[PDB]
RNA sequence: CUGCCGUAUAGGCAG
């Protein structure tokens, strides 16, 4: 297994903006620095998730080798938002762990449009830079196995095939 | 929210 290790980054507690918005931000601030990244081996997961309560947690963990995690903090993709961070530090994962894949999750009048021409689940909520339409990006963590598997990953860092352990 | 692939109105994806 390559991606052996992993940072852990804690949203800040803040009266103004409720953690929800905060992950929001978060996230799509790592969109951006793994759109410029380029790669498809750094992943996510979000090891304080509430199933239950649809909620992603207060946060973020990141999955990749020693060298893509070096690569991606060593970025200015932090930038003005480390003041709502805490930040765990760059460890190996431990060991044995669970795997599992984190996946976006996607399922009437615009089915209707295409045609023509012819989700209870934790979010996040993104912005598409050029529509500048709001949307929701649901995510689902998956069943918990024993190995992974050989894959990659989304440039949001969601699963494009890959797995992350689970801790 | 908007679009893409697909006969789909199944099942997949993109921001």
């Amino acid at each position: 297994f390559t991606m052996d290790h992993y940072l852990d980054i804690r949203l800040r507690p803040d009266p103004e903006f409720p953690p929800a918005q905060l992950m929001s931000v978060l996230f799509g601030k790592l969109h951006q620095a793994l759109v410029a990244q380029g790669g498809d081996r750094i992943g996510v997961s979000f090891p304080d998730l509430d199933e239950s309560r649809s909620r992603l947690g207060e946060r973020l963990r990141i999955h990749a080798s020693a060298d893509d995690l070096r690569a991606l903090l060593a970025r200015p993709w932090l930038e003005g938002l480390r003041d709502h961070l805490q930040f765990g530090e760059p460890a190996v994962v431990p060991h044995p762990t669970p795997y599992r894949q984190v996946s976006r999750v996607q399922a009437p009048e615009r089915l209707r449009r295409r045609l023509m021409r012819r989700l209870d689940l934790p979010f996040v909520t993104l912005r598409s830079q050029s529509t500048g339409q709001h949307f929701r990006l649901f995510i689902r963590h998956g069943p918990l196995q024993v190995t992974a598997e050989e894959g990659g990953f989304t440039c949001y860092g969601l699963s494009k095939g890959g797995f992350v352990p689970w801790f």
